[PDB]
C-alpha cells in the first residue's frame, strides 16, 4: 500500500496544520509552489496521492497537475477549489486530469476521506499496471 | 471488456437522441425513471456505466444513484445535471458515488470521453476484484 502523499500549496499555516492532522496515517510531503512540487516528484518515489491547491502566485494548480501527469501517470490528483473555481474544477475533472477536488473551506474529514479514496484509487491503478506488465 | 450502458432520463426525445449516436460504440438500454432503472438493474447482468438524469418526477437522480450502489456496487454512476442544479446534486452526493457529472446540454463528444472513462474506470475496478477472489490465475 502506498501511502505516500504530496501537499502542495502557497500558505506555510494550512501546510503544518495538514501535514500535522495527516502524518498520524500517511507518509506526508510538502511543498510550497509548483516548480517546486515539479522538483520534488521528478526526483522522489512515486506519489499515490498529490493534492494542489488551485490559486497560487505563478503556476496555478491545474498547470501543476497537468505538467505532474506527464512525469508522474499513475498518482492520483485531487484539488482544494474555491467557489470561483467550480468551473475550472469540473472541466479538470472531465479531462480525467483530477479525480476529485474540493470546495474551501475543507473540513478535515472531508480531505482524509479525499486522500483514502486515492490512495485506494492508485492501488487499483497500479495493481491492474503491475498485471499487464507481468501477463 | 464490459460495454453495457445504462441511460436514465425523463425524457424520450433525449434517450433516443443518445442511444442512436451511443450504439455505434456501445450497448445500450434506456429507462424512463428511477424505479424503472431500479427494476433494471436487479434483473439484468452488471452496467459498467449507467447515467442518470439529475431532475425526473417522483424520484431524483441523487437517489435514483445511492439506491443503485447497494444493488451494483461496482458501477460507475454519471450523472446528468443542468448547471443550475449542479451544486443541489453535490450537496446531495457523498463522495465516491458519482464518478463524473456532466452539464445539460452536454457536446455529445464530453458525453462519449465520460462513458469511456467509466468503462476503463469499471475494468479497474472488477480485475482488482477478481483478483482477489480467484483461486486460479
Amino acid at each position: 500500500l502506498n501511502e505516500r502523499i504530496l501537499l502542495v500549496d502557497d500558505d506555510y499555516s494550512l501546510l503544518n496544520t495538514l501535514k500535522r492532522n495527516l502524518s498520524f496515517d500517511f507518509e506526508v510531503t510538502t511543498c510550497e509552489s509548483g516548480p517546486e512540487a515539479l522538483a520534488c516528484i521528478k526526483k522522489s518515489d512515486p506519489f499515490s496521492v498529490i493534492m494542489v491547491d488551485m490559486r497560487m502566485p505563478g503556476m496555478e494548480g491545474t498547470e501543476v497537475i497537468q505538467k505532474a501527469r506527464l512525469i508522474s501517470p499513475n498518482s492520483v490528483y485531487l484539488m482544494l477549489t474555491g467557489n470561483q473555481d467550480l468551473t475550472t474544477a469540473m472541466e479538470a475533472v472531465n479531462e480525467g486530469q483530477v479525480f476529485r477536488f474540493l470546495n474551501k473551506p475543507c473540513q478535515m474529514s472531508d480531505i482524509k476521506a479525499a486522500i483514502n479514496a486515492g490512495i485506494k484509487q492508485y492501488d487499483l491503478v497500479t495493481s491492474k499496471e503491475e498485471l499487464l506488465k507481468k501477463t
